[PDB]
């Protein structure tokens, strides 16, 4: 299909014979599901977002149905928010992200999708997040009232300042809208922004 970010991008995955919900996520490396159990054998990791880290349990080589496309790999489990797909299992469904129905840029996710945009006169690099509400930037001493904010993640929430009708270029193309300002690990462009470019998710 070709889905567009205007509401998050839920999809039905089937998993271990089970149904679950989850979200399409271009900023997720990884694939992360809820507490659940898994036919196999699982080792410990730590994985981390915009607030911290959690543990889960890794279970590899698992099969996936992802809106009726098959993906056999890494699934993570453990307290997430929000049952996630990550990129290593939207590149075995072959899901892009692509600019203005596909007139525009293509971006594959075998890599993390940064990209350059502009906020404030500055050139500053992000991540395309389409598990993300809200576009997050990295300390930056952005002009204008503001509001306090809490936004989450894996690991809970941060304190960030709300700006509105921020003018944000992103890869040549003009959006304007809320920007939060925070200590992000990475600066995130969500959907509140990828919505205003076009961008849609297809496989
Ligand atoms: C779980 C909640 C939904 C998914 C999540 C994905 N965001 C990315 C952002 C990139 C890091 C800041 C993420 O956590 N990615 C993780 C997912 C876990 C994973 N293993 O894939 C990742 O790739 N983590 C890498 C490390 C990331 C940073 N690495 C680095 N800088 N070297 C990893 N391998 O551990 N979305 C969010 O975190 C956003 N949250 C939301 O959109 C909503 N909040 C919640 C709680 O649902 C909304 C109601 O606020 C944040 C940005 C605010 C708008």
């Amino acid at each position: 299909p070709q889905i567009t970010l205007w509401k998050r991008p839920l999809v039905t995955i089937r998993i271990g014979g089970q149904l679950k919900e989850a979200l399409l996520d271009t900023g997720a490396d990884d694939t992360v599901i809820e507490e659940l159990n898994l036919p196999g054998c699982w080792k410990p990791k730590l994985i981390g977002g915009i607030a911290g880290f959690i543990k889960v349990r890794q279970y590899d080589q698992i099969p996936v149905e992802i809106a009726g496309h098959k993906a056999i790999g890494t699934v993570l489990v453990g307290p997430t928010p929000v049952n996630i797909i990550g990129r290593n299992l939207l590149t075995q469904i072959g899901a892009t992200l692509n600019f203005c129905g596909g007139g525009g840029p293509q971006i594959t996710l075998w890599k993390r999708p940064l990209v350059t945009i502009r906020i404030g006169g500055q050139l500053k690099e992000a991540l395309l997040d389409t598990g993300a509400d809200d576009t997050v930037i990295e300390e930056l001493n952005l002009p204008g009232c503001w509001k306090p904010k809490l936004i989450g993640g894996i690991x809970g929430f941060i304190k960030v300042r709300q700006y509105d009708q921020i003018p944000v270029e992103i890869a040549g193309h003009k959006a304007i809208g809320t920007v939060l300002v925070g200590p992000t690990p990475v600066n995130i462009i969500g959907r509140n922004l990828l919505t205003q470019i076009g961008a849609t998710l297809n496989f």
